[PDB]
């Protein structure tokens, strides 16, 4: 009856392997930069996400799998990693390790939103963090690292997008501006936008429908960029300077609306055309102050996170495939009932250095050979009355048909030199 | 303010690495046996665990982190893997694959129980499964595989415990027996046991408190073993025969009541008497019928699962340690403010083939050298005015103190041949 809940799925075969390759590569580039692996629990006290992600965001307001611990305390299934990483930084007094403290991990994230192509309820993302410094070099580095992770995978058609939100103050002022300009024309907005106009109006910029877009154009709504505080623009230029020097092709966006409210200054996202909607492979930005929201000292930080699934789609789109599932090195086929147990014993002697499988019932040579082929076995091994009594085994390389009769002892050696 | 919820913790450093080693080894032995990796979602429809694990077990009754879908469906945080593996088997129609279908994975499990030493609310376990056959060879194999995973890790002081719970009929008869013997003495049972007496009385055997144990002893409650039917007894002997042949040292336990109700016939556990309470490194058994509980055809199956944390404790107990975390190949130290950015640029040119780190502020040679040593860097690199203008870098192997001045171009080559 039961099925895997909509939005989640079982990972196996090629799909699983691709995920493992993605994380493998990310592990290399990130750790090369001095990043330390740190894995946080699947759930945190609900507050860590409420206060951190911001009580006004969609995530916090209606996309968090939150439940109560038996007795008391409200816990929530981690929807994003940053807040957690900061929580960990505080808890372990990482503030005393040599700065900056770079952390990374790869794991599942849970968002209670209606699934569609690209939007899963349970997805997996690689997360990078650089805590303890305001220096714009880390911001550039963050962007470069994300860019490299996808680059190393073989992806070529990426679109990097940089921008800044200035700061909470600048953010507030832009919002007020949008309200003053849009409110008198409120009646021309899409129902969706009309709501967004109340809390965090910026969203109306990144909304759909022609109604909104045409209006924004005629009204001559000026970019968030024009509202950046000076020091903010200085910092952003530093980042650009570094990116340009490192030859990282990017496009400066008029405004990047990131789904999380803890962002301050730097904001970026890498996209891929070959995905349709949800072209965002990954995203990130600076988030100073978050630590304080969780009740800790001021700890500056930058970082990113990319969806492994999205990246997988991108790779597939660009014609990147994976090679066939390897079969057993040897598949033992019992010709007599007494042989089945003996096949098992032989198999165990070959393991784990050699992958040896066997049938659990006696069968005709042709049939067992059929199954060995059916399992992509390199060698087929026959165990009948003759070999059992002789303490030998009849091996047969399936690719050529070459057959050899040898003692049980030689089998490991023969197979290894013939396949290694 | 916030902390990692009690029962969970952040995995990093040596602790994290040990877990990775444990899973690494398990992956080898299991896949050598022909096991395929299959990862199920963190949560399933609450029913999968209610019906599967059995509505009478502690797990289902009061240890499941269950919550509601953002729109109805009751979901539960996976407390154990078998039921899920079976659910997956059914869903993907694995029944049409060549039998038996062996599956494995490693991941977090969540149990809402009060934590103590060894009992975490979020733990991780390696899970093995063999579906599609009743043949006792798989049961022996299962025990051998679990034994091998721990053996390969270097563990020597293990205690394998084998037993059986019989068939549904035998199971029923033993229950009736327990009721008849215990009911007239019902008043001497722990509140917990009094409930268990109603459905699946066997649990009262594996309960805690002195109240229950002393009573069971004086009442002379006979082991589940004495109630095995003919066929069950036959099957168990087959397993023993195989284990004995493979020289797997085990002890036949009188009553090995397992913590799950889906078990039928074979039941085993491996323990280590150096972890204190909760010595069970791992456990498993046969569970035919479970598939049917989930509304599917009859699918026989055997398997096990061991707690990575417990295994880690065991290894530690046996004096198994982990070596030193590798440091950066090169640590660039800026001597001027203009140098910091240049250090970053140089580092990025060396990455990812070479692990290059750097300081984010100018400092005295001696100080930067100390930091390079602190970080376990192989080579220290100086970037002062001279080298900046000369397009060179001053490298110094922290080991021999050998200092070299060379152009930025030669650096990658020099470092690689001197460390590879
Ligand atoms: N529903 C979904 N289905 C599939 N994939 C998804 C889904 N939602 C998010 N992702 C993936 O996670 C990536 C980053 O998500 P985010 O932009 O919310 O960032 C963050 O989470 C921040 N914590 C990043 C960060 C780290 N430090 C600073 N910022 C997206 O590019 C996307 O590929
Ligand atoms: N609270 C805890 N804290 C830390 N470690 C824990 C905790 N609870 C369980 N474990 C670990 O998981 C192992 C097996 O647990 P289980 O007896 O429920 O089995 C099963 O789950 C079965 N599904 C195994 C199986 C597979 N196929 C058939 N049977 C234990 O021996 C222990 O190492």
């Amino acid at each position: 009856t039961a099925r895997a809940v909509r939005g989640t799925k079982d990972l196996f075969g090629k799909e699983l392997r691709m995920h493992q390759r993605i994380v493998a590569t990310a592990r290399k580039v990130l750790e090369a930069a001095g990043a330390l692996e740190l894995v946080t629990p699947i759930f945190e006290e609900t507050q860590v996400f409420e206060k951190g992600v911001g009580a006004a965001t969609d995530i916090v307001r209606k996309e968090m799998f939150t439940f109560q611990d038996r007795g008391g305390r409200s816990l929530t299934l981690r929807p994003e990693g940053t807040a957690a990483m900061v929580r960990a930084y505080l808890e372990h007094g990482m503030k005393v390790w040599p700065q900056p403290v770079r952390l990374w991990m790869a794991g599942p994230m849970f968002r209670a939103e209606r699934p569609q192509k690209g939007r899963y309820r349970q997805f997996h993302q690689v997360n990078y963090e650089a805590l303890g410094s305001e220096n714009p070099i880390l911001d550039a580095e963050a962007v470069v690292l994300l860019y490299e992770c996808l680059k190393e995978l073989g992806l070529r058609r990426l679109k990097v997008k940089l921008s800044s939100v200035g700061d909470p103050e600048d953010r507030a002022r832009y919002n007020a501006y949008l309200r003053e300009v849009l409110s008198p024309h409120r009646e021309a907005l899409s129902e969706d936008s009309k709501e967004r106009l109340e809390e965090n109006p910026m969203r109306i910029l990144d909304s759909k429908s022609e109604r909104d877009q045409a209006l924004l154009k005629e009204l001559g709504v000026r970019p968030m960029l024009d509202f950046l505080g000076e020091e903010a623009r200085a910092h952003l230029k530093e980042v650009e300077r570094h990116l340009e020097r490192l030859s990282v092709p990017y496009e400066l966006e008029p405004a990047l609306v990131r789904g999380l409210d803890y962002y301050v200054r730097t904001a970026f996202e890498v996209h891929h055309e070959e995905i349709g909607a949800q072209s965002a492979l990954g995203g990130g930005g600076r988030y100073d102050g978050l630590s304080e929201l969780l009740g800790g000292p001021r700890v500056p930080g930058v970082g990113f996170a990319f969806g492994v699934e999205r990246v997988a789609l991108a790779l597939e789109a660009e014609g990147f495939g994976l090679p066939e599932e390897k079969g057993p090195d040897l598949y033992l086929i019992p010709l007599t009932e007494e042989a089945v147990a003996e096949a098992f014993y032989l198999a165990e002697a070959l393991r784990p250095r050699l992958r040896a499988e066997y049938a659990l019932a006696p069968r005709k040579p042709a049939k067992g050979l059929e199954e060995a082929l059916k399992r992509g076995a390199a060698f087929a091994g026959f165990l009948g009355e003759d070999e059992l009594r002789a303490g030998e085994v009849t091996l047969k390389r399936l690719a050529t048909g070459e057959q050899v009769r040898l003692s049980r002892e030689e089998v490991p050696g023969y197979l290894l030199q013939a396949l290694g």
